[PDB]
């Protein structure tokens, strides 16, 4: 499972990109979204990214994409 890394997902977000208290907070949000197959928690700004579809991983120090679960 993917969690901690420097790989951001250049994929379409389900809704508005809101910030989260922590990574687990983003996971909880991704658990609320039934279409959220993976979330990218930008620890650099603290933004939660509940995305769907195919994820386009790119190199960025601060973007941590999690495989939803795990
Ligand atoms: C912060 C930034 O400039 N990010 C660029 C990406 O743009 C958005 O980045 C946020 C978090 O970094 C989310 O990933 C959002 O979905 C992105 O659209 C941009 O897509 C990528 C392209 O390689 O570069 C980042 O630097």
């Amino acid at each position: 499972c993917v969690h901690t890394g420097n790989i951001g997902s250049k994929a379409q977000t389900i809704g508005e990109v809101k910030r989260a208290s922590s990574l687990s907070e983003c996971r909880a949000r991704c658990q609320a979204e039934k279409e959220c197959s993976h979330y990218t928690y930008n620890v650099k700004s603290g933004l939660c990214y509940p995305k769907r579809g195919k994820p386009q991983f790119y190199k960025y120090l601060g973007d941590m994409t999690g495989s939803r679960t795990c």
